[PDB]
């Protein structure tokens, strides 16, 4: 043949501002949580990546918030989803339900979503888990991802990289398993 990848994975970050939709991407495709400057979005990127028995074409498609009230072209041809709240932000949770929910219920009924608390790194913190009094906890996490109907949770931290990878690995994984 002419072409040994063939299958082409348009995946879409959203969720939140200042959630860590950016820095899981960098994380994800450099190795590295950027420490000084971060963009707005993260460019659109895509590359060859090697998932089980295969290499597929990941095409990763970072968002913004905007105010428009029209009632988004970046979620167009997209195969799935990864939505994104803060595990130390609840406003960025109910977000998932008020706001995030809603918008792809109606934008993109069919597409598969893989839900993501970030910031892992916080949550996860003694220091922090001492001083509140009412954290979201995987079982919170999980709760969500079943009442949204997501594919897949996965709790991630850019800062010491842990499960950034499995995001990306398991949106594809989605997108290819039945
Ligand atoms: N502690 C910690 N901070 C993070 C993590 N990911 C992002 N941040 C910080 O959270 C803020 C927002 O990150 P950004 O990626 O720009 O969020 P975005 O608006 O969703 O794109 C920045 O100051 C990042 O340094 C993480 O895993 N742990
Ligand atoms: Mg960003």
């Amino acid at each position: 043949s002419h072409m040994s990848v063939s299958k082409f994975i348009k995946c879409v970050t959203v969720g939140d501002g200042a959630v860590g939709k950016t820095c899981m991407l960098i994380c994800y495709t450099s190795n590295k949580f950027p420490t000084d400057y971060i963009p707005t979005v993260f460019d659109n990127f895509s590359a060859n990546v090697a998932v089980d028995g295969q290499i597929v074409n990941l095409g990763l498609w970072d968002t913004a918030g905007q105010e428009d009230y029209s009632r988004p072209l970046s979620y167009r041809g997209a195969d799935i989803f990864v939505l994104a709240f803060s595990l130390i932000s609840k406003a960025s949770y109910e977000n998932v339900l008020k706001k995030w929910m809603p918008e792809l219920r109606r934008f993109a009924p069919n597409v598969p979503i893989v839900l993501v608390g970030t910031k892992l790194d916080l949550r996860d913190d003694k220091g922090y888990l001492a001083d509140h009094t009412n954290v979201i906890t995987s079982t919170q996490g999980e709760e969500l991802r079943k009442q949204i109907g997501a594919a897949a949770y996965i709790e991630c931290s850019s800062k010491t990289q842990q499960n950034v990878k499995a995001v990306f690995d398991t949106a594809i994984k989605v997108v290819l398993q039945p």
